[PDB]
């Protein structure tokens, strides 16, 4: 079986809708007892912000601008193709809505509460200056190397 | 002995390309090959000659009548201009003998690749089976991950 | 001991970015590392003081004069804006002093990482090996394929 497997995402991507696959996949693996490691990196760091707890302070003016700018937490994040102005986005979630298929920040919360580990890339980071309380509290900060040995130790490896 | 497994996500023309180039190939070496589509992916496996409108919803309706038909008619990931800069692709592949996607997906079929649809996009999408190509089978993301996990070599696309 | 083999299909600057900095990386822990760059990702391994017109058809010729030259003038995957958004990520990582595309490529030559051309994806976009950097290979999907399968961790980026 698969209880023992152990899984690594990197999510590179900050659409909703590679989000939403990263997380149903995550989401199944975990009821199958594999470990689950998501690192986010580069635009996939836009999936961990808290929107409760987010600030301005020391940061440079190029920080601030991308974080007032960028999507604020998950559920804002645009599709990879036919957004139109929000209005394809629209259309995806009405035809989830249907099928009553969870939205993105219910699939996150989802893959919090089992225990999913996710990690921020320490470069992009520290390039896009976010602080580590402005993401979820059981968030690390891991850096190249130790996504490599995690990815390394993984039976499932992917790039999202 | 060895197996292949390719998560298509994407419903681009040039990634279905690189799928099916790497899939043919991996079956001429005798890898057993399976692609699972999921979202756009689906897209690729629509038999244009089979489309139905009957016992879906508006918007299912307008998503289908609406995307592509069939691999052929994929977008370019980049510089697609409206389907002339795949128009470009395309005389460049020609110039070259390079097949295009249709037949790429021909043989693959003919080579029994073994071509799967995710059921939750499947659903959301309001494709119904009998709109895919008759050989496609529906399976569900803990089936992808067994077979997956089970494979030699796995890709996200 | 360790083998690592990425596919890098894209040709965006931030995927690009991506891919070399986990290359280089990978190569400061003694792990193989092995790029195949296909279609857009090509473009990575074009070798700006190398450049040539000769011998190529019209949309070949055509192609290699509008695309971008080397790897820094490479598109972001999004919020490009005209190049200025581009400009907004470069200004960011100069104020963290994050090393640039063509930095981080000059690096993982230096630490030999081995950088193989599709030859399909060569033969289409019609560019020469002459084009590309020196140590670059042209390899066809079947040697990707066995080394795909001989690697510990496979991307396709
Ligand atoms: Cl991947
Ligand atoms: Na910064
Ligand atoms: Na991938
Ligand atoms: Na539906
Ligand atoms: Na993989
Ligand atoms: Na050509």
């Amino acid at each position: 079986g698969m209880e023992n497997k152990k899984m690594n995402l990197l999510l590179f991507s900050g659409d909703y809708d590679k989000a939403l696959a990263s997380l149903i996949i995550a989401n199944a693996a975990r009821e199958m007892e594999i470990e689950v490691t998501i690192f986010c990196a580069f635009w996939g760091l836009l999936l961990l912000r808290d929107p409760e707890k987010a600030s301005q302070e020391d940061k440079s003016l190029y920080e601030q601008a991308f974080s007032s700018l960028t999507p604020r937490e998950a559920e804002e994040l645009p599709l990879s193709k036919m957004n139109l102005g929000g209005i394809g986005k629209k259309m995806l979630l009405e035809m989830m809505k249907e099928e009553k298929a969870p939205k993105l920040s219910d699939l996150l919360s989802g893959a919090r509460k089992k225990e999913v580990k996710f990690y921020a890339c320490q470069l992009s980071v520290e390039i896009m200056g976010f602080k580590k309380e402005e993401l979820f509290p059981e968030v690390q900060i891991m850096d190249v190397k130790e996504y490599l040995k995690n990815a390394l130790e993984s039976d499932l490896q992917l790039f999202i």
